[PDB]
């Protein structure tokens, strides 16, 4: 239904995942800044502006980037995010 998180099951190839996770200077949180095209990124539904809010079943919002890129990292297989569109309180 509307407004929903959205789950991305992405299965990785030999050059990962093909996106980039980027911090904030002005918002907490995680954010997907990119997504190559045909990337196992774009095929799961991730999109950039995208927040990601749990990693594996586990929410990542308190880490550091470094604890939530190492989140991601601990499958080989696999990844899957939870992640909302862009939001600006007003």
């Amino acid at each position: 239904s509307m407004l929903r998180p959205r789950l991305c099951h992405l299965r990785k190839g030999p050059q990962g995942y093909g996106f980039n996770l980027h911090s904030d200077k002005s918002r907490p949180g995680q954010y997907i800044r990119s997504v190559d095209p045909g990337s196992p990124a774009a095929r799961s539904g991730l999109r950039a502006q995208d927040r990601l809010i749990e990693v594996n079943g586990q929410n990542v919002e308190g880490l550091r980037h470094a604890e939530v890129v190492a989140s991601i990292k601990a499958r080989e297989d696999e990844a899957r995010l939870l992640v909302v569109g862009p939001s600006t309180r007003l």
